[PDB]
């Protein structure tokens, strides 16, 4: 019987105790969160700087432990490099009454996108950062893992502007970057309401400006008809909610774009890719697949990084209802058979 498994050591981290194995040295503060909150690390072992999320209370409830269960399985199945992903899981418990929290190890990113964003950005660094979020969107798509929120504030990044996409598989919250299908519920949404998403980040590299704001969804959505034009019958038809497409069917009839007005300083192949992009119809708009072959991204293109999982996202307790107490058991074995 133990208060800590050894090699572990308790120092305070930002006005809080941290349980640490001795391999991981000099912790630093980075940011508190939600459900947890971050440190950067050096890994003695090879020098190199992680970055360690503390759950916070994971067993408190039902709907606590699932989610902390959920973000390990995701950042564990998940293995590209445009993707966060784990390096170390562990628990300075010793049994299951001393299981209170666990630490997720992963890849240290100095900052994100929503952090460096309105600085103008050479169409170069554009083609750069966006070619790394398709890559990266289409290796989850690929295993049935859809974002539904990505946002600059969920792209990570470094120094050398190398990318990583976070927090995957997740009164009036902002709301700017997501598929108008979503904050409408109009018709079924597919995997493109990501890609929605990346036209809406794209655009506001271009310009440094949000493309899409409004104080409620009527406002965004009569911001979004500005740039996309009022759709055509072919669309309308595939509504599923006829007070909706009622009210757009007795809309001033607006034609479209003319993209290279909307954005009169982008390149024509950057203003092709975004009308293909901000496409209201989920059926013609771009898989990530697709947008991945746009003459866009020529110059950084390889076929090779594009890769896809191997493996669906499994997780046959996704749909299950379990006690806290049975979470735990499935957490801490998780966590037992892990292996870095
Ligand atoms: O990226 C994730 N987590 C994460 C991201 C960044 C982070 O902090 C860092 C990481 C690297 N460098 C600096 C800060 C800590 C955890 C992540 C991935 C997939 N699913 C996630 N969840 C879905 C279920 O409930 C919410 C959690 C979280």
């Amino acid at each position: 019987s133990l208060i800590r498994k050894k090699g572990f050591y308790k120092q305070d981290v930002n006005k809080t105790a941290w349980e640490l194995p001795k391999t991981y040295v000099s912790p630093t503060h980075v940011g508190s969160g939600a459900y947890g909150s971050v440190c950067s690390a050096i890994d003695k072992r090879s020098g190199e700087k992680v970055a360690i999320k503390k759950l916070s209370r994971p067993f408190q409830s039902e709907i606590f432990a699932k989610r902390a269960y959920r973000e390990l399985l995701l950042l564990k199945h998940m293995q590209h490099e445009n993707v966060i992903g784990l390096l170390d899981v562990f628990t300075p418990a010793s049994s299951l009454r001393n299981f209170y929290d666990f630490y997720l190890v992963m890849p240290f990113m100095q900052t994100d996108l929503q952090k460096i964003m309105g600085m103008e950005f050479s169409e170069e660094k554009i083609q750069y950062l966006v070619y790394q979020m398709l890559k990266g969107l289409k290796y989850i798509h690929s295993a049935g893992v859809v974002h539904r929120d990505l946002k600059p504030g969920n792209l990570a990044v470094n120094e050398d502007c190398e990318l990583k996409i976070l927090d995957f598989g997740l009164y009036v919250v902002t709301r700017w970057y997501r598929a108008p299908e979503v904050i409408l519920s109009w018709m079924h949404y597919n995997q493109t309401v990501d890609i929605w998403s990346v036209g809406c980040i794209m655009a506001e590299m271009l310009t440094g400006k949000t493309l899409f704001k409004g104080k409620d969804y009527l406002d965004q959505l009569t911001q979004i008809l500005k740039v996309t034009g009022v759709p055509g019958t072919e669309f309308v038809q595939k509504l599923n909610d006829k007070a909706a497409k009622s009210y757009i069917q007795s809309l001033p009839q607006t034609p479209r774009k003319d993209f290279t007005q909307l954005f009169p300083r982008a390149s024509p192949q950057a203003a092709d890719l975004l009308e293909k992009m901000l496409e209201l119809d989920v059926d013609k708009r771009l898989t990530a697949a697709q947008a991945l072959t746009h003459p866009f991204f020529e110059p950084f293109r390889d076929p090779e990084e594009e890769t896809e999982a191997q493996q669906p996202f499994d997780d046959s307790l996704e749909h299950e209802k379990l006690t806290v107490d049975e979470w735990k058991q499935h957490i801490y074995k998780e966590i037992v058979n892990f292996s870095p």
